[PDB]
């Protein structure tokens, strides 16, 4: 009933619970499985996909509504529905009682598609999937179409058995452009879009509500234009059924490049149809296009979308680049802080303890621990840090073995390899970690940050044969590489949108979603920590190719710094939950103002300094924050406030911090006025003093290790770099500056 990896091990049964008396129906319902039935065919096997833009169609009998932009589609008995939200259908929504807003569309129908043989499928499964497409199969016996489309596809590409095409409208669409097996046409309001057939498949039903085609074969693309030039270059494509799709990345450690290329083989459905497609790039893509991808685009091929605008680039593959800035274990000790105070604030946090038994609960008490265990080093509290360590490795020996002292299996504090998904669960569960597979990477990064801390510190630990292994099959749970035996590949990313999505199961009508982006960010930092200080250099790269691309998707979706994809409209400076269909400045449980910004903040790590790129963001965001709640007087975790007002005005920040840190004494779970839950004085004093010291973060120079942080005060850079390694190294940055490091140090701010 239980497998053994080094000395810990999971369990390979469902454990009997071990409910602690707790009668509450939700928290016993959260200490469930995932649902018995996915809706996949028998040509998909192994460990199946989760938290993707697609996966209702994977959980529900049919689908709920889902976003491949620049589409809006579902599955129904009837067919495929096919809309597109239109300026006319969005709409931006605040309110004001609520501390609220909401921009979205509408859940409508422009067409369905549909088999000429049968409007009653039985269900819709997955039939296939890639990196970022899947193939749809609605099923009736002998009555069958396949439907293949993804995000970044403006082709939806539809295959009939015992059967043939069908486009039903409520109201008759204007066919605008007759080719026979091609037509243009629109909706009754305005929408353009194009349907394709083989040559000699002529449409008819034309003027009418219903528009049919014999052919077995046919797709619709999505129009950016009412254009008949750009219906004949949609036409060349038409044939071309995506069937594989790959995000292949290189992560070049001397420049910190980290290089990815989009890569699409297809399927003729007509005689010399070429391997490629036209891709719909976001704009995290398309603003870091590589050079050699810039002859693909498609100028004046736009689509709007919630996320922006959307650009065209025709063929095989195309490429981005983008650079990885470095992550820290810990700032290091280059603050002018009073060091009695801070060593007070250190044996203060003796008193705090977990606020539950829960991964997400408990994730954040040891994360807290792994932060203060570097600043107790640092402040010469050798034996404090050494508590703090060992309170971490308790922790982590009992979550890492699944069996107790008589080898039966426990019933919590445990993990459990679900088979059915194929995906490690953990118990006790919350935020339905463990029911719909959400948040694994918020909550195991949490178990990561506090072994690579362990790690940092006693290599021995580490070791595979040790605890290692069974930190690396939590890593692999949420970010597996390719053709792992248990767990289907880079699990929480979707490679193509540019960000994680937080739900397993995705069964919402505006597709997937995610809140914590800095949660996501923060498992992504431990994982390239945990990877450095373990010699895991194809993990580490992994990691910072996750890290590096999240940030793009962040910049863009969540704080939109550019200023170009909010509606003008829209009042706050951050969408707080971003889904593929709509954007929300809320958050999943009751809060007030600061919580709809802080949440895309926390924690604050060595891995944090990514929100500090864009000081008139951070300036922008903080203003408008500040300007709502009416004074510096934060509703709730001024902590994390002030710690993000550093970013660019560190004695304002002070300022803040001197009047209020010490207004509560001791942890207290009831009261997150002052110091959020997750967060400590300590830790607050130590990160505040320092960027006062520091500077701003500096972007523009990069280094050829990955360890490290540059900062710039008036001109000034410091240069930090902890080197994991037994063994000195020499550090180069792009700007020409040079540095030696010791072993297990940092190069500057050891302290004592
Ligand atoms: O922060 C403000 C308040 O936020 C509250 O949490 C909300 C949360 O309620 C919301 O969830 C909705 C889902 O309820 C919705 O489910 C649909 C089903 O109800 C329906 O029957 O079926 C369809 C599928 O066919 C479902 O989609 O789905 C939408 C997305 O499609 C969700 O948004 O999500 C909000 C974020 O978008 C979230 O803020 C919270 O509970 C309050 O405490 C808080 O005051
Ligand atoms: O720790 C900050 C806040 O986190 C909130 O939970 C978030 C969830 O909405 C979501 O499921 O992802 C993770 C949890 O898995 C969190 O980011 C808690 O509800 C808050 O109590 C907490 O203050
Ligand atoms: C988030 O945190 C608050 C307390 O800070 C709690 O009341 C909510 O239930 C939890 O989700």
């Amino acid at each position: 009933h239980a497998v053994s990896v080094g000395k810990g091990s999971y369990a390979t049964e469902f454990p009997e619970i071990d409910f602690g008396g707790i009668n509450d129906p939700g928290f016993r319902d959260q200490q469930g499985e995932p649902p018995a039935t996915i809706y996949r065919s028998d040509r998909v096997t192994g460990p199946m996909q989760t938290n993707s833009w697609w996966g209702s169609l994977a959980v529900d009998r049919f689908s709920m509504n889902q976003y491949p932009h620049p589409f809006s589609v579902r599955h129904r008995a009837e067919g495929l529905h096919v809309f597109y939200d239109a300026p006319h259908n969005m709409v931006v929504h605040e309110n004001r009682e609520a501390g609220t807003w909401h921009i979205h569309g509408a859940i409508g129908t422009d067409f369905t598609i549909k088999h000429s043989g049968t409007a009653n499928f039985e269900q819709a499964v997955v039939d296939d999937y890639n990196d970022w497409y899947v193939r749809g199969l609605l099923e009736n016996g002998a009555h069958q179409m396949a439907i293949t489309y993804g995000v970044g596809s403006p082709y939806i590409f539809v295959e009939y058995e015992d059967g043939s095409a069908v486009l039903d409208f409520d109201i008759a669409p204007d066919v605008w452009e007759m080719n026979g097996h091609v037509i243009g046409f629109s909706t009754h309001d305005h929408k353009h879009y194009a349907a394709f057939a083989p040559p000699g498949q002529n449409w008819s039903g034309i003027g009418s509500k219903t528009l049919t085609n014999n052919a077995d074969y046919i797709a619709i693309a999505k129009l950016p234009e009412k254009d008949g030039n750009m219906l004949a270059k949609f036409e060349q494509y038409a044939y071309s059924v995506v069937r594989d799709a790959v995000a292949d990345w290189t992560y070049d450690e001397a420049t910190g490049t980290v290089t990815t290329t989009f890569e699409v083989t297809t399927e003729a459905k007509v005689q010399g149809a070429p391997d490629g497609t036209i891709f719909a790039l976001y704009p995290h893509q398309y603003r870091h296009l590589a050079s050699s991808s810039e002859n693909q685009l498609l100028q004046n091929y736009q689509y709007e979308i919630i996320r922006g605008t959307m650009i065209g680039l025709e063929g095989k593959r195309f490429t981005t680049e983008l650079t990885y800035p470095g992550v820290l274990p810990s700032l290091p000790d280059l603050g002018d802080y009073d060091r009695e105070r801070l060593i007070g604030y250190l044996h203060d946090a003796t008193s705090d303890y977990p606020t539950g038994s829960d991964t997400y609960e408990l994730g954040k008490y040891i994360g807290k621990l792994a932060t203060l265990a570097p600043i107790a080093d640092q402040m010469g509290e050798y034996e404090l840090a050494e508590q703090f360590r060992g309170e971490l490795k308790d922790i982590l020996e009992d979550w890492l073995q699944a069996t107790n002292a008589s080898g039966q299996l426990k019933g919590k504090n445990l993990f459990y390899y679900n088979e059915n998904w194929g995906t490690i669960l953990g118990y006790h569960a919350a935020h339905s970690s463990a029911t719909r597979i959400n948040d694994h990477h918020f909550h195991y990064g949490y178990f990561v940050k506090a072994a690579a801390e362990i790690a940092r510190a006693d290599q021995e630990w580490a070791k595979s044969e040790n605890w290692g292994g069974m930190i690396d099959l939590l890593i692999r749970d949420f970010m597996a590489d390719r053709d792992d035996d248990l767990f289907p590949y880079l699990r929480m990313f979707d490679p193509y949108s540019g960000n994680s999505w937080a739900d397993g199961l995705a069964t919402f009508d505006a597709g997937n979603n995610q809140q914590s982006s800095s949660e996501a960010m923060h498992a992504w930092t431990n994982v390239i920590l945990w990877a450095e200080a373990t010699g895991n250099k194809a993990l580490r790269d992994r990691a910072i190719y996750l890290y590096t691309t999240e940030m793009s998707a962040i910049n863009e979706y969540f704080f939109d710094v550019h200023q170009e994809i909010f509606p003008e409209e829209y009042g706050p400076e951050i969408v707080t939950i971003n889904w593929g269909g709509k954007m929300d400045h809320a958050t999943w449980w009751n809060s007030g103002k600061v919580e709809k910004y802080a949440i895309n903040w926390l924690p604050f790590h060595g891995g944090s300094l990514y929100l500090g790129h864009h000081p008139d963001y951070v300036d922008r965001a903080y203003e408008e924050l500040r300007r709502d709640i009416g004074s510096t007087d934060w509703n709730l975790w001024s902590n994390l406030v002030w710690m993000y007002r550093a970013f660019t005005n560190p004695d304002d920040a002070l300022q803040q911090m001197e009047a209020s840190i010490d207004d509560y004494g001791l942890f207290d779970p009831g009261n997150e006025k002052i110091i959020e839950r997750g967060s400590t004085k300590a830790q607050t004093y130590h990160w505040i003093h320092n960027l006062a010291e520091l500077g701003r973060v500096d972007p523009t120079v990069t280094a050829n290790h990955p360890i490290y942080a540059v900062f710039n005060k008036n001109g000034n850079r410091t240069y930090i770099v902890y080197n994991f390694s037994d063994s000195p190294i020499t550090v180069q940055f792009s700007d020409g500056h040079s540095i030696q490091v010791e072993p297990h140090s940092f190069n500057i701010g050891n302290g004592d």
